[PDB]
């Protein structure tokens, strides 16, 4: 039976490294799973109460319906600060005004990649307390940070070349594909 | 001697108990302290590597060099979904890549505010985590959280009445003032 | 269909408010759920390798079972320093060396009590971060942080006297039954 | 002027990596730096109130003491579940529990090694968060987080052999001097 993931990308740069590992994913995505890209969060505005009750952002509304309607998110983001970049977050606090909230019940699995050794990690768990918040359901296993990014996606081709990380993150999708369908 | 703080508000909204909570301070600071509020965080753009490299906006440098020059910076926030808001960790994320960069050897203190009773707690060692990364040196004792803000300013004045929590906020900044002569 | 949950029970005073509270659950638990106790982790000497070497202690090996066994574990624990306490962690790092390891794949729930506001709700988080290495699932919602447990459990007689606090915790275990039923 | 460092070493194996990494810091010292290793935290009893209201163990408070007069402390590591070691935790409990408590305005450093790339920073951050409460300074700058320990520490001898990362920590003990001399 056929899966549906879309990807979140938490970096906003043309020549982001998180932008070409995400981009390599419905190209790595297994059997039965197709994968295509969320809207830009460039696009969001700040987090506002006062914009909100003039009315929710149309790409907002536009990206919490895709996440709804989709079976799973792979959030793939860098590291800012030992922290989330605050650009993601404030799509992530968009999408936790929106009613119905989005991410609620919703397998995510997070990817992070870096040209330092900690390949993101720091960030990942930043990000976990906050969608346990609003009930996600995050994949455990296997974590996927990239560290030393540099050396697995060629520049001038922004294309992730590294076959030992496409297979790896072609093995955590199948787990998000497991998780899913364990919640179904 | 006297000494100057900067203050950094985490919420856009008019009636933001945070940006109450931040009004308050100038009124509050004990002798020898002058406290000013910076700009908002609002006329930052996303942190973009592709924006930086165009030129840094001209609030971001206006906001690193008014904390570059105080002697302490007050970082009064609400916590959304567990963690920062990212409007506010945006703008953390433009201070960082700033040259010199404003935070580093900073003497900070945090003030969270909100209508549950945890008082923003959860967002305050987020925020922490991501200070530490930038050698700012955060106030340890004592710790602001306002729970309970609704009662604690009234509407319609959008001011902090609320006796007990003015107080303890003015022996907060006395902590911050030992901080910044203790580094100095 | 019957399930059976154990406690995992935090502090080790013969007064503690939390176990006062875990005492309480078995007598809560809805219909179709029965929860017995878990040895106390005062019974496991310090983690070390070279213990480990010459053999799992008994009562860790003990645990490991009844855990693997029930259909859910309930961790009720206070928050000490701002995050776990030691002998908590303590059994939590003996049962992670455990072949085969006991909490992967096991549905999980937190529960702390203090006397203060913020009703241990920073340790909890904490243990999230370790939980998610060892592929338990712990239960989003609803989170269950006692706070002012002092005058929420009859003292001399050390019994759970809250209803309202009583009722919540009810409302938990029916959701991490909810919970375990879907990941089997 | 002369100081004098002390180390808490959190790993009990007699082969621990991050123990060979203690023992080359009195070697490494720069001049006009002592550092003396303090006793095991493995003969500190569970902690708990009731064995406390009895009375704090001999051990427990030569501890403190020797923290109480030394100019500062170094703790050195591994991470055990993405966390500090539950037995290093029961130590950090007891010490919190001393009156006068010894940490507060303590200047510390830390150190972590895992055979991993990670080198136990997700320990390091968790620990940071109770050194928080106990109001002690924390070295933000360098850190020190020794990932592929293994080919670092020479076998059968059981010593710390690379000089890149023995120089390193040469400099993170400077700076932790530099921070005790600041706050004096
Ligand atoms: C403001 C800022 C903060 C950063 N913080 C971290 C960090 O905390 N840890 C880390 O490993 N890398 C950090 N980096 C480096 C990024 O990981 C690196 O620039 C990465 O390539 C950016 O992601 P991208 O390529 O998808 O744009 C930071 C970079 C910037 C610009
Ligand atoms: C998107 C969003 C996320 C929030 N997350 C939290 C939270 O995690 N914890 C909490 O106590 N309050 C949370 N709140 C509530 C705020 O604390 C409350 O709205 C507060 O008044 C907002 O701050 P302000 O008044 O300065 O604008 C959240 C509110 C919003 C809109
Ligand atoms: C070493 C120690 C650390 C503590 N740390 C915290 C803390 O970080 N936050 C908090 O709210 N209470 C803290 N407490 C207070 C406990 O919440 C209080 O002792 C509680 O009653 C203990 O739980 P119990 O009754 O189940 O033993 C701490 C107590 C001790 C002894
Ligand atoms: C119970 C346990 C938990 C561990 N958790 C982690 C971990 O979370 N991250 C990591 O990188 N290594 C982890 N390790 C591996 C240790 O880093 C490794 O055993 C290291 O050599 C121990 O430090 P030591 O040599 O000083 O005793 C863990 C080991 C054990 C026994």
């Amino acid at each position: 039976s056929p899966l549906h993931f879309v990807t979140l990308l938490g970096s906003l740069r043309k020549a982001s490294f998180n932008a070409a590992v995400a981009r390599a994913l419905p190209e790595i995505a297994p059997e039965g799973i197709a994968i295509t890209p969320l809207g830009s969060i460039g696009t969001f505005p700040h987090y506002s109460q006062d914009v909100q009750e003039e009315g929710f952002p149309a790409p907002v509304l536009t990206m919490a319906q895709q996440i709804a309607t989709a079976d799973a998110v792979v959030i793939v983001t860098p590291e800012y600060n030992y922290s989330v970049p605050g650009v993601l977050k404030n799509a992530i606090d968009w999408l936790s005004a929106v009613s119905p909230q989005p991410l609620a019940g919703k397998p995510v699995a997070l990817v992070t990649a870096s040209p330092g050794m900690i390949g993101g990690a720091r960030a990942q768990y930043h990000l976990r307390q906050s969608l346990v918040f609003l009930d996600a359901y995050v994949l455990n296993r296997p974590e996927a940070m990239i560290g030393q990014v540099t050396g697995k996606v060629d520049a001038q081709t922004l294309e992730l070349s590294d076959v030992a990380t496409r297979e790896f993150l072609a093995r955590q999708l199948d787990a998000l594909a497991a998780l899913a369908r364990t919640l179904s």
